């Protein structure tokens, strides 16, 4: 039936070629080919080529592009000339067969799993599939029956298929035809079910609010209860040390009641404020951020009321009226919430009155504290005020009630009525709002509620002008305006004597205090804006005139002043400011001669800070005094930000009390600060005292500038909490407190560097005088011990104050090294810090000390103690005094000996005090004991009496077993009470003694006398390392709980079980002929111990490694084992014993790496925390020092041999240069600045020695003169003393060794590895007795059945304790729970994605759509940042993968909950749908990443197979997140709200202050290219948003943002700039510009938004030019700074920018050639023209060469040389024109290449520029410098080629 067949060819052929029919590329070619065979026939090879076959009517129209003709062509011939109707049949066949028949298709954009990107796929409906096939090779990727559609879905652009059943997850795809589509789905579903046929109720939202109330309520009466009763408080006395504490904790309390009697009015106006609003619309969580807010800082207020109202007792003053004070706050804060309930429906009113009540008492309160910052007087001002505000509101009320006479239609006669009702009650709402804030007002939180309901009451006017504009033409707009106007002028008037408040050191401010002031905010830009000459001059004038107002006020001030002798010093004191005036004046005249001479700005500021200081020589000291006050009004204002966050934790955080997740985290860095305050606020009203002393205000800025890192850790934290929280209401409270908290920070950060820079210099007496006053303080309490009555302190024990008091020296010890170094490296401002620490330290040991006394008992030992740390006190008050004095002159030689000399004597004196201490005690008899023993065993040990030769030296060995039994005890005795592990080191000191006897006595026994000095210096390592152990249970002895100190006793342990075997192994007697099984049996005792409590790291490598360790350990005591039992039978006593050795020594290490295998697995329990590892690690250091100190200790005895001499060297130099490198990489990592300069100077020190040393070794090698020998021994001091000094100096406790925190339930997995552990030490140790016997006897049944009994134990031992390890797998537990927590939360979004296509999401009506996005947002942000310290984890090491996978997993639910919400309340579909997808990839991409990390598992030994997929892993959620947080920021910023961008930059400020500092890749330069490049764009926007703010304020939003966005960018690239500065002076500047940026925009886009919530106020759009101006200027200081760059030059970029100009200009000089309008103008001749080029062009040349010759110089001449360039450029430019107009239009091609000449010409300018830019600072042979030729050629070669060019044209 060849008809239908045919049919069926020519409507498949139409269904293909039309691209119906998906077809891929090579069966189209097949199908070509059947075309070919039917149409045109039987192909003829010769004929059928390309040229005449038509690929559009040939082929599907997307594959005929594909132009794969000759290929189609081998098709035919594939086909070739076969029968037509046999092709026609194959043809219908091939379309048949094809999985894609039957079917129609259609192109729908696909997401890709993983990125917000999208891919086509033609997907395939069917009559009874689902098939989704690729776009590329037209074949079914993956298919699906109708029969599982549950339901699908039309949207204009979407269509959404789900199946439920076989995949957990739904088929989301769009396409403009999903209308179509769905309709013929919902078709093809019917047939295939047909187939098988047979107001009182309140909103949601206010139950939850009802309930906070409720829940609040609840906790304020117990709170109210609780303030009748004054419990009790501490006894304490008379110590004037005590009465201090008695003084600061009420002082401290008065700042802690303030903070939240301050909140709670901040949060009453907030409840004020949002209930206003219609109901239905109001926040509600807002309420309950409020509510809890109320409430929480209502008890914590109990807290504080009580501790201060007990302290006021033990004073005459009585608490009485305090406690009714807090009682009467507490009812009113009550009665508020009773009104607060949404459903009671009292009047208005009573909200607002009671609220009033609030700010009424909370104002007496403040009263009885004497706490308020606000004058009383100010007050009634605002009262007034506030009324006045009221007042003009009545006037319009009543105008706007005129109108409603005139109003004449029905409704808009209403709409009048209601505008001016709004503003009634609004106005009264202002009226009780400023009542609420009125005590407060100091605080910012309750300023920002105040404007917003200021801007309410705006808004409210302008609507009823806008209402009065329904009027009809009448005066009344004329009056209604005037009285809107006093209204708008009366809310002004408001506000600004509202801010004036804000910031008020004081109030009388003096005479020449407004005069005083403009110097300061003027000399600020003048050592703010280095490197640039003209700003610094042009402030020079301003400054210059504005002190010379204070030289004329204060000449007519003398003349007015009567007394002659005061007349004089006024007058007196005002001529040196006009000889500082003019010398400033004359400087300033001088760097304007010379705009690039570094040293001429260096000149300019010099004048300019004695300028300053000469305004403090004048009587007013304000220069000094003012810049404190910005600070005193700094740290009160984080310190109140503090104390309001604390609390913000303890009530919101206790709701869970989880163990896992942040929580933990954050308690315990909340105490860090909770500790901090106390010493900060104590310090400012230091400062509030005197401030006319300076070393108060050094105290202040210690403190202050102390507290950020301990502070910034909390907000890092808090804001990584909030997500986690599930009490919304106390969710918020925390996060807003977290922002506060964090602006409190970098507002401190800046004026705390103000004061540093303006205070004087600490001079390092400071030091001498806390010293001094320390001295007779304790001097007091040395007398008031005889007094007997000294009570201890509230919070310390006679266990606590040892800790500290051990801390402590090691801390002062420490800092005198940093003294030290400093002073070497000569006079630098650090050495004043370097008094400061050390005084610092004294203060805590002299604290200390006073703890120990006042709580031991015997006053005898009292007394002693103090004598000692009055010894230190006065012994170190010398070193200072005398640094000081030393400090005068640097360079000579016994300066540093003087200060060693005493330096040596404070160590001295520190550790006679530690043990002074008779807690510790006897530890010193035994190492005396052991020191006393080395001195008759350091001389000639000889034997009196031979006794038995081998058999006492064998008698010896029998005893040795006890030393080593003798030591084991330390290390159990560590686990016990302090005086227990006395016993045992006394017991291990009549042990070390008098088994000593019997090594000394037989050490002389030996034939040989050259043994004699071995066996001695065999028992010198047993001393020592025996001596070093009990220095290392010295140490304990002060510090018991510290589980990093018990690991370096158990290392000490480890020296001596080594060092007692290196006695047997040569010099001892083989006659048992088994010595080397004692080594086994001692060895196994002693790994035992190490094994018993795995609390703290035993090494550093990890967990995978220390399995293989245990792999390869394994197998070799398997091998062992064989070796020494086969050598039994064999009865061969050498080769047994051989096998012993490496067992023990594969015992020693499997139990270490089974050591670490519990501490690792111990780590990784979700519940536990981990450890910091340290900077230098106690293990491998201490040894460090040991071994090179052993070395030198050979060389010291007189003979010296090329046995010795040589292998002394090797040691050394192995190990010191080792020594270095470990300071190198701290150094790096460090945070505190001083030890980053110390750590170098010190690791230099022995390299300096090393060189002096290893000379001297090479010139004793081969020589062995005894002076050439005796120099080798002076040479040995500095190497030994430089060692100790730098151990000194790491001996801080800051530095290393936070013990990690392990659960009981992570013990409880740590304990089957160690329980098969143990047990195999213990089958081990039966056996080990075995062989010794069986070595003799060759077989001896029972012997040889315990020996294989033991040896399966052994081994099941071991192959349980893997068994373990491999199961066990740390990481790929919580992966799974991540997995499916992660897995559900994908699901959510999916349907709640598929509710909302179809129209069914229901917004939630709690929350507004604006605090969705916030929460969407925080939790986004936590997520990024945890990102690659999860790529870390799951490459490197496994216990840190255990904790991390769960914080990145609890962060979802949290977020996919909001994001539900965040689409439900959005109201455009297309928004809503995108906002979904988005966080759809973001989860979907982040559950990629956690399959790749459970396959990377922590595992080093994973292939690049795996380990390339984590790295793009990472990049597919990097990117997403990015994706994510534009959506938000962008969305949140077409909406009035700034939010976040007032937080992103408040953030990325503090970010810029610490981490690491190890110089990244780029020089200086390369940052300063594009540095500059981003600080122009904040610079183009802030001119872009002033024209803004008139034309049309709604763009405001998004420029803002582009704003804080690119001030991220500008904060990033900063300290890396900083450090790779050549100057740290420079590095330093171009952040703290950058920082001082910073404050300048966040109060920038704050107005920026604001204005755009109100389009139309005038008083607004004023402050936001103003502040706009702000910005500008301070981007123009930051650019100054980063002209402080010498290398590279802003002469190099400006130039560049400007040549790139020149041809921009050179561009427009195109436009007009090529638009011909450029004509001649007269009849200018040529000449003229080539030859002004003539000059130039060979004065660019030599200017080339003067640039060229300076890529090596002077930034100046080259900055001339740059300068030049762009002269000679421009004046070139004047002239080409010039030229080029001088043939006129009329022939534009000449014009055109003689213009694109030079513009070719002023590229290769810029290319020669760039390439002098990177050719600056380099070597005469670096890379570039030959391209720096090349390009000054090209310069060379086209400006030839240019004279020739015009030269050729003159002509035709």
């Amino acid at each position: 039936d060849p008809v239908q067949l045919n049919l069926l060819y020519v409507q498949a052929r139409d269904d293909i070629l039309n691209g119906s029919h998906p077809v891929s590329f090579d069966k189209a070619c097949e199908f070509a080919g059947f075309q070919c065979q039917i149409q045109f026939g039987p192909h003829n090879e010769q004929k059928h080529k390309a040229g005449f076959l038509d690929l559009k009517d040939f082929l599907p129209k997307e594959y005929v592009k594909q132009k794969g003709e000759r290929k189609i062509f081998q098709a035919h011939k594939n086909c070739g000339q076969m029968s037509e109707i046999e092709a026609k049949v194959r043809y219908v066949k091939l379309a048949r067969s094809l999985k894609t028949y039957g079917v129609s298709f259609f192109l729908v954009k696909e997401k890709m799993k993983g990125k917000n990107k999208l891919v086509p796929r033609l997907l395939g409906i069917t009559k009874e599939c689902v098939m989704r096939v690729d776009e590329k090779t037209k074949e079914v990727i993956q298919e699906w029956s109708l029969t599982n559609i549950k339901r699908w879905a039309a949207s204009p652009k979407s269509f959404t298929l789900d199946f439920g059943d076989y995949q957990d997850g739904y088929y989301s795809v769009q396409t403009t035809e999903g209308e179509q589509i769905a309709q013929l789905i919902a078709g093809y579903i019917d047939i295939i079910l047909k187939k098988k046929k047979s107001m009182p109720p309140l909103t949601s939202a206010q139950q939850a609010l009802t309930g906070t109330i409720n829940s609040s309520m609840q906790a304020v009466q117990a709170a109210q209860a609780t303030l009748d009763d004054f419990e009790t408080l501490p006894p304490l006395g008379q110590d004037a040390a005590s009465k201090a504490w008695r003084k600061n904790k009420m002082d401290e309390s008065k700042h802690e009641i303030h903070s939240q009697v301050d909140a709670i009015t901040a949060g009453t106006a907030s409840v004020v404020n949002l209930t206003a609003g219609d109901p239905a619309e109001t926040d509600y969580t807002a309420v309950g951020c409020a509510v809890t807010t109320i409430s929480s800082n209502l008890t914590e207020m109990s807290r504080g009321v009580k501790l201060l109202a007990a302290l006021l007792e033990d004073e005459g003053g009585n608490g009485r009226p305090l406690l009714q004070a807090a009682k009467g706050l507490a009812g009113a804060v009550s009665e508020l919430l009773r009104s607060a309930q949404p459903a009671s429906a009292e009047p208005r009113q009573n909200l607002l009155l009671a609220a009033g009540n609030v700010g009424q008492a909370s104002g007496e309160l403040l009263q009885q504290i004497g706490e308020s910052d606000t004058d009383p007087h100010f007050q009634d001002v605002l009262m007034q005020l506030a009324n006045a505000v009221a007042s003009a509101a009545a006037a319009l009320v009543l105008k706007a009630k005129s109108v409603a006479q005139r109003t004449e239609d029905s409704g808009l006669q209403t709409q009048v009525i209601a505008a001016a009702t709004q503003c009634a009650l609004s106005t009264s709402q202002l009226v009780a709002c400023t009542k609420v804030v009125a005590p407060t007002i100091s605080s910012p939180v309750c300023q920002e509620q105040l404007v917003e309901a200021g801007r309410l009451v705006a808004k409210a006017v302008e609507g009823c002008v806008s209402a009065s504009q329904a009027a009809t033409e009448d005066g009344q707009l004329l009056r209604g305006v005037g009285a809107a106007a006093t209204a708008v002028t009366q809310a002004l008037n408001e506000l600004l004597q509202h801010v004036k408040a804000h910031a008020t050191g004081a109030g009388p401010a003096g005479r020449y205090d407004q005069a005083t002031d403009t110097i300061l905010t003027v000399t600020e830009n003048i050592f703010s804006s280095m490197g640039d000459a003209g700003e610094m001059v042009r402030q020079a004038r301003i400054l210059a005139q504005a002190t010379s107002d204070l030289v004329n006020a204060i000449k007519a001030d003398a003349e007015g002043e009567s007394d002659l002798e005061n007349s004089r010093k006024l007058l007196s004191a005002a001529k040196i400011l006009a000889d500082a005036t003019a010398k400033m004046v004359e400087a300033a005249k001088g760097a304007a001669a010379h705009p690039d001479s570094e040293e001429q700005q260096q000149r300019l500021r010099e004048a300019a800070e004695g300028l300053r200081m000469a305004t403090n020589a004048a009587a007013q000291n304000a220069i000094k005094k003012k810049l404190v006050q910005r600070l005193e009004h700094a740290a009160k204002q984080a310190a109140a930000s503090a104390t309001q966050t604390i609390a913000a934790a303890q009530h919101a955080a206790s709701a869970p009390k989880a163990s896992a997740g942040p929580q933990p985290l954050l308690v315990q860095s909340c105490k860090a600060v909770a500790e901090q305050i106390p010493l900060l606020v104590q310090g400012v009203r230091g400062s509030q005292a005197q401030p006319d002393s300076p070393s108060a205000q050094l105290a202040l800025i210690a403190a202050s500038q102390s507290f950020l890192q301990p502070g910034g850790k909390m907000v890092a934290a808090a804001k990584a909490s909030v997500p986690t929280i599930q009490d919304q209401a106390s969710a918020m409270q925390l996060s807003q407190c977290a922002k506060n908290l964090g602006t409190a920070l970098a507002e401190l950060r800046t004026a705390a560097q103000k004061a540093q820079e303006a205070c004087g210099p600490l001079e390092m007496d400071s030091a001498l005088s806390v010293v001094q006053n320390l001295e007779k303080d304790l001097q007091e309490i040395k007398a008031a011990a005889r007094d007997g009555k000294l009570k201890p302190l509230p919070g310390e024990t006679m266990e606590k104050c040892t800790q500290d008091l051990g801390n402590s020296t090691k801390a002062v010890s420490s800092a005198i090294a940093k003294l030290l170094g400093e002073i070497a490296q000569g006079n630098e401002n650090y050495a004043g810090i370097a008094a400061r620490d050390v005084a610092g330290g004294l203060r805590s040991l002299a604290q200390a000390a006073r703890g120990v006394a006042a709580l031991t008992s015997d006053p005898a030992v009292q007394a002693i103690v103090l004598d000692t740390a009055s010894d230190v006190l006065d012994k170190a008050s010398s070193l200072i005094e005398e640094a000081k004095k030393a400090s005068g002159h640097p360079g000579d030689p016994e300066s540093q000996q003087r200060l060693a000399q005493v330096a040596k004597a404070v160590t001295q004196a520190l550790n006679r005090c530690v043990s002074c201490l008779p807690g510790q005690r006897d530890v010193d008899n035994a190492l005396r004991a052991v020191g006393d023993a080395s001195k008759r065993l350091l001389s000639d040990l000889l034997p009196p009496s031979t006794g038995t030769f081998q058999e006492a030296q064998s008698r010896l060995n029998e005893a040795a077993a006890g030393l080593n039994q003798a030591a084991t005890e330390l290390v159990q005795a560590s686990r016990g009470t302090p005086q227990d592990l006395a016993r045992a080191s006394g017991r291990f000191g009549q042990d070390f003694s008098t088994f000593l006897e019997a090594g000394v006595e037989m050490a002389g026994q030996a034939p040989s006398q050259e043994d004699r000095a071995q066996v001695v210096s065999n028992l010198k390592g047993i001393s020592m390392s025996s001596s070093k152990l009990l220095l290392a249970a010295k140490a304990l002895s002060t510090d018991p709980a510290s589980p990093n100190l018990k690991s370096q006793l158990a290392a000490a342990a480890r020296a001596v079980t080594d060092s007692i075997n290196q006695l047997i192994t040569m010099c001892t007697q083989q006659a048992p002929g088994q010595k080397e099984c004692d080594n086994a049996l001692r060895q196994l005792e002693t790994v035992r111990e190490l094994l018993e409590n795995p609390v703290q790291p035993i090494n550093d490598m990890s967990y995978f490694g220390c399995l293989d360790s245990v792999m390869e350990n394994s197998k070799v005591l398997g091998e062992a084992m064989t070796g020494i039992s086969q050598n039994a039978k064999n009865g061969n006593l050498p080769e047994f014993g051989d096998a012993i050795a490496t067992a023990s020594k594969a015992l020693c290490g499997f139990t270490e790496a089974a050591a670490q295998a519990a501490y690792l697995v111990g780590v990784s329990d979700p519940n536990s925390q981990a450890g910091q590892q340290g900077l230098v690690e106690p293990t491998q250091f201490a040894r460090a020092n040991q071994a090179i100190q052993m070395a030198c200790q050979s060389l010291g005895e007189p003979g010296c041999t090329q046995a010795q001499v040589l292998s002394a060297a090797t040691i050394v130099a192995k190990h010191t240069s080792a020594l270095c490198n470990s300071c190198r990489l701290a150094s790096a990592r460090t945070a505190n600045p001083t030890a980053k300069r110390q750590f170098v100077q010190s690791a230099k020190e022995v390299a300096n020695s090393t060189a002096n040393l290893v000379k001297t070794i090479k010139a004793l090698d081969g020589d062995f003169t005894e002076e050439n020998r005796a120099q080798c021994r002076a040479a040995t001091a500095p190497l030994l003393e430089a060692v100790d000094n730098l151990s000194a100096f790491a001996s801080n406790p800051e530095f290393s060794s936070v013990p990690a925190q392990i659960s009981p339930e992570g013990r409880a997995a740590m304990e089957p590895i160690v329980i098969s552990a143990k047990t195999m030490l213990e089958s081990a140790g039966g056996l080990i007795q075995t062989a010794r016997a069986l070595a003799v006897n060759p077989r001896d049944p029972p012997r040889w059945s315990v020996l294989a009994g033991h040896s399966r134990t052994v081994s099941d031992s071991i192959k349980k304790l893997i068994t373990s390890m491999r199961d066990k797998a740390p990481g790929q537990l919580e992966c799974e729970t991540a997995i499916a927590a992660l897995n559900s939360c994908l699901r959510d979004l999916d349907q709640a994605s598929l509710a909302a296509v179809s129209q069914q999401l229901a917004p939630r009506e709690g929350i507004s759509q604006e605090a969705l996005h916030t929460q969407m947002l925080t939790a986004v942000q936590e997520i990024s940042h945890l990102i690659e310290p999860l790529a870390s984890a799951a490459r490197a090491e496994a216990s840190q993968l255990g904790h991390k996978v769960s914080q990145m997993a609890q962060y979802f639910e949290p977020l996919t909950l909001a994001a539900v919400g965040a689409a439900s309340k959005t109201l455009s579909h297309p928004q809503q749908m995108a906002l979904l997808d988005q966080t759809k990839t973001l989860a979907e991409s982040a559950l990629q990443l956690l399959y790749t990390a459970k396959e990377a598992g922590g595992n080093p030994k994973q292939a690049a197979h795996t380990q390339e997929a984590l790295e793009e892993a990472v990049q597919m959620m990097t990117e997403a997140v990015e994706d994510l947080t534009t959506t938000l920021n962008e969305a949140a910023s077409a909406a009035g709200v700034v939010g976040g961008m007032v937080d992103s930059i408040t953030q990325a400020i503090n970010q810029l202050d610490e981490g690491p500092m190890g110089d990244p890749e780029g020089s200086f330069v390369d940052y300063q290219t594009t540095m500059v490049r981003t600080a122009k764009a904040i610079a183009v926007t802030v001119q872009e948003m002033v024209t803004k703010s008139n034309t049309s304020p709604e763009e405001l939003g998004p420029l803002a943002n582009q704003l804080t966005s690119d001030y991220g960018r500008l904060a990033s690239q900063a300290k890396p700039a900083a450090v790779a500065a050549e100057n740290e002076e420079i590095g330093a500047h171009i952040k703290h510009r950058v920082q001082e940026l910073g404050h300048g925009c966040s109060a920038l886009v704050t107005k920026a938004g604001a204005l755009q919530c109100s389009p139309s106020d005038v008083y607004t759009k004023k402050e936001l030019i103003e502040c706009a101006r702000r910005v500008s200027e301070k981007v123009s200081h930051v650019l100054a700074a980063l002209q402080a760059g010498n290398r590279g030059t802003q002469a190099c970029i400006t130039a560049a920018s400007a040549v790139s100009g020149i041809i921009a200009d050179l561009d427009t000089t195109i436009m007009f050639a090529t638009a011909g309008t450029l004509n001649r103008e007269g009849a200018e001749t040529f000449a003229d023209h080539r030859e002004g080029i003539l000059k130039t062009a060979k004065v660019l040349v030599e200017d080339t060469k003067v640039l060229v010759q300076n890529a090596a110089g002077s930034q100046e001449k080259l900055a001339q040389a740059a300068q030049s360039s762009v002269a000679t450029i421009t004046r070139l430019a004047d002239v080409v024109k010039l030229g080029a107009a001088s043939l006129g239009a009329e022939d534009p091609e000449t014009q055109v290449v003689l213009i694109n000449a030079v513009k070719d010409v002023a590229k290769a300018l810029g290319d020669l520029i760039s390439a002098t830019k990177a050719a600056a600072g380099k070597v005469g042979d670096d890379p570039a410098v030959w391209q720096l030729k090349n390009s000054a050629k090209v310069m060379v070669t086209n400006v030839t080629s240019l004279l020739k060019t015009v030269k050729a044209v003159e002509d035709e």
